[PDB]
């Protein structure tokens, strides 16, 4: 169990940006700029800085050229400069390695703290950032698939309850989770900004980064991303979806960047900002929990995720999950899922929904 | 081969309605009225007559209680009363069984001809019909999933070129089809009303009815039908979709009624009314042909379809397809499909796309 | 009355394109290409040829540089090559001036007949056209405001019944109209292709071209056009809408090009292909007939429209409507409209809504 | 000027509900339930408690039968039970009349403080509320016009800067405002929950309630409300819109209930939760500031607004605005607006846009 520090937690506003290491900067630029339409704040031979349509901070995504594709940092904005000091004290009390740079790790961010958190994830906390032109009414630029905000991160970690307690002490509130009747937690979603999540924990070998999520205004904007991928004959890069989630109630799509970093496109979840927001627990065997329409979850969604780096830039060692596997208990050989609790009709035994089995 | 009659073809306007035999009338009413929101023109203990939001003719769907669920008639409206006489002469010259009723087979239809056509299907031709209130501006009734028009039928038949040639002589024009490089045809779509199709042929054991399709205004209306089915905890009756089709370019969904009759919800195909409208042929191995986003086609879509009746109400004997099976050549153990023609990346061998094999 | 020819009418498929004369080609190009996103089929220093997303014929719009902005031709595609000969015989019998060019008037059209029709409008009939890449699945090109098809034309003419009967003889069927209890017709919509309209008649001084209409897939695509015009700070070129029409039930928007040619963006009207399609007549005083939500129709919509050219390229003289004016009877000083017939609550007198 | 208390401000989460006095409970029910589709949490012969599709607290709207239609309370939920104590101390230091009830003023709310605030408005602060079934995935109930959240209130008050300072001290942050080149402020928007507003101030004679706003998921849902109103032949109850706002960037519609209470339908504004969120100031003569498409703002939108009650249920006396009137300066006889700053073309003198 990760103890609660005596030192006060930093006041975290929201997820703010991710820095992803990519192997071919021009290929990655083609995906995030030419395909997905993100807006360039700055670029050079080594990095691309990108932001969503409604953002006013410098960026929501930094692509950094390097030898091994991986998550380098997931960054959260805090409420005041002083909260960066609070973060440093808090993580030092937790016995974590930290690095502080008064003028930032990446361009357009000022005083910043990066940490190897207790789950092995590279987190950044910052307040100071270069404001840029907020493009929210630049409909002369607006794409039919426009990504309007950064919404969340999702992390793969072997022990979800351990992680959940640590994030709750840091001030995230769990909005939804997936459990079974035998005490296992498979996933949890938790927020600061009053949406279903700012980060989330998915049970699996880790630390690895499951995805970064961007939102659109409307469901048709997500449809258009699919449509455009078809027209560009890159439909093999659509991993899963589009769908309606059970957890979050958002309309969703998962796609894969050139280094296989998974990106979610997301819209129309609900308000969670009240402190007694009802926490929703879904049973892992409920076949509407991930896709509300019952569509099967592709096995790569459960097995594949991005490497993460330590503060030296080396890949973090993976620790195997020993708790039960969501894949195995739902769509694997001894798996089970239901449409209606207690009804054999519309249940699935040892395979996925809708007539499919694991490849 | 089906010869072209000397007698002139009737001038067919459009698909108009289907008569489906259903086993439990109240359960079918719950599906078509309470779930899907179709509008009742007439009903009693034996039949329910249903129409779409923008229709002015008496009905688009007749549910007839009977012992064996099946298609009893697929009905086309012709341009004038005299075209019914033309249909009679045309099918008599073909040597088909016909039955003429001056006062109709179903309520709200007048003089009508039913035939057991050369492919074994019960076709109706009629002009006269009782007009009803056209509900197209009744936004006090409009549902979030509103079905606005009847769009088309789709028929399963073993020999597609044989059926296509016969429908062309009837005045239907091919818009799109699916072939392989060695001369096999798997499917064809053909129209009278200037959309992608009024009826279509799917290669398979037949005669069977693959589906009846209704339109919505917008893509979100289709999404709502899925969302409603999830809320009603009947997501197991969502067979396939939602998606974007390759062929037709329509946004789509397939669902199953209580007797397993398949209903397609469909929107935003293109205009085909010019006589040199460009035909489009897709290769059967192109994994964007059916779902443009590359999502796998569930095997039941290829295997399952409704019985059809002869004019005595008995089930038509099925004739087996001898040409290659689309299922087998694409997603079966020796199947294959591609994302980009000639590229092994994004190709699938012996399984479906996205990581699934056949269940 | 325009008598019906004994010569058979050409079989008209649909409205196909318009040729608009524009005064500043580059400014017009910025509007139709950079603002509206139409696709270039051909251009040079004198003309731009444009098409919609789902089109396979060469173009839906030809912009031709000239001294005086006007409609030069409104073109209808006919079913066969022989229908061009039929059109020529038909209009000759009508006593109209005609001009046949076996190699076309504009690029990408072959054998074509232009006429000064009995209402003073320059109509073209053609079959042959150069096919181009149908862009209907080119979602790499698709705009948030994408114009997907050419839908219809709308003509201003002084005597709507006279024009209506002429168009009915040509095979157009009336789908909707606006009348009053006195028996005056203010407007009528008529089709060949099985939508509410291919060419409509608006009562007013004419011949003038009221608008050309393009369709989108969805209502949000129309919203986006408005939003883009705001961002470009050209919201003054949004004339009327967005709204829901009563007549047609379509979602709509009217905007003005750099020469004040009016373009409608339009979506989601209904199927009219059956020959007994029920005709809908609205009362001119019904405040939901034009905008279903009861928003007022600004006077410029009734009074302003494009000049049209004769076959020499000179502007056609205008004939003043003598029938009652829809503007005057609804929003002028003695006009009125209602929300509910017979209810003074929600009625407007001498005054728009 | 309203002084800043020594006492700490309550931590306000969001706007939560309004109580509206209505004169005919059945006609109001028909508007809010049958036309607009709001969900009944509770009703009896005196009151209807309504909530939006995604709400879990007891209600977002209380309709209370009474002799004079008016706003009775605009309620904000606070973060903790202790914040209701803080609210009470804060308003007492401001010298405002307060009333606290441990068991609530309306059903489904527990310990609650109502105040007559420094601008004459009846504010409620509460934490405790009865949770109900959150209908957010009840797509079996979902309307083509579904109202999904309560978004904000908008208040008419004669002196905007005076009010703005008071709300900022309470912890609201200004997101957008409208000013001119002569030192006048015409409107301001301010939030707690990280949207463009939870309440807003519109310069005018007051206290009056300008509107209550509810959100939809998508723009077509707003369109459907207009289409349904046409089908019901009540299009005369559509006041303004639908449109795109300049301020807030939201898609919008304004309609009128049977007592003329104005309801906004609203979707797709932007995130404001960062404390240095950039504040946007529009010029009052910019004809894209209220409707981005330059559609004219009807004079009733400026002149008409609901009465508000004091804690005894009596109508608050209206104080006249002496600052310049947005109506007069933009669409009055001597008004002016522009499409492009400094461009005569697309400008309007002494009349509204679009003819
Ligand atoms: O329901 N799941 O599959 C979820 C729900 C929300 C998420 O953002 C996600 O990435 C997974
Ligand atoms: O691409 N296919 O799967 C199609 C395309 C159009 C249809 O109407 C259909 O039922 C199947
Ligand atoms: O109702 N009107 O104002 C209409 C309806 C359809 C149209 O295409 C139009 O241009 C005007
Ligand atoms: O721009 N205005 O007109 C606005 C902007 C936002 C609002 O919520 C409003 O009621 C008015
Ligand atoms: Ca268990
Ligand atoms: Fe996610
Ligand atoms: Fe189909
Ligand atoms: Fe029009
Ligand atoms: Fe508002």
């Amino acid at each position: 169990e990760i103890p609660k520090p005596v030192a006060p937690a930093p006041d975290i506003l929201r997820c703010a940006y991710a820095e992803l290491v990519v192997t071919d900067l021009a290929k990655s630029r083609n995906f995030y700029v030419d395909v997905l339409g993100l807006h360039v704040s700055y670029e050079d031979e080594n990095q691309i800085y990108l932001r969503s349509f409604e953002e006013f901070i410098h960026h929501n995504l930094v692509l950094t050229k390097g030898p091994v594709a991986a998550l380098k940092a997931m960054a959260f904005r805090v409420r005041t400069p002083e909260d960066v000091d609070k973060a440093e004290a808090y993580y030092q009390e937790l016995g974590c390695r930290t690095e502080r740079r008064k003028d930032g790790f990446v361009k357009g961010i000022g005083d910043a703290l990066r940490v190897e958190d207790p789950l092995g994830f590279p987190y950044e906390f910052f307040f100071e950032t270069t404001h840029v032109e907020r493009l929210h009414m630049r409909y002369d630029l607006y794409s039919a698939g426009e990504l309007v905000r950064l919404d969340h991160f999702n992390q793969v970690t072997p022990d979800v309850p351990r992680g959940r307690k640590y994030l709750e002490d840091l001030g995230f509130r769990v909005t939804e989770d997936i459990q079974d009747d035998e005490g296992t937690t498979y996933a949890a979603w938790m927020h600061r900004k009053g949406t279903v999540n700012d980060t989330a924990l998915t049970g699996g070998n880790g630390p690895r980064l499951h995805h970064v999520a961007f939102s659109t205004h409307e469901k048709h904007n997500i449809i258009q991303i699919c449509d455009k991928m078809g027209a560009l004959r890159i439909s093999d890069r659509i991993e899963r979806g589009p769908g309606r989630h059970g957890v979050s109630n958002a309309f969703y799509l998962y796609i894969l960047d050139p280094d296989n970093h998974r990106i979610e496109i997301y819209t129309q979840d609900y308000y969670t900002g009240d402190p007694d927001n009802p926490t929703i627990t879904w049973n892992v065997h409920d076949n509407q929990r991930r896709d509300w329409w019952g569509n099967p979850v592709v096995p790569s969604w459960y097995t594949e995720a991005s490497k993460v780096l330590d503060l030296d830039g080396n890949v973090q060692e993976i620790i195997e999950r020993t708790d039960d596997s969501e894949l195995e208990v739902t769509i694997g050989a001894d798996g089970f899922s239901f449409t209606r609790a207690g009804d054999e009709d519309g249940s699935y035994h040892g395979q996925a929904s809708k007539g499919f089995k694991l490849g």
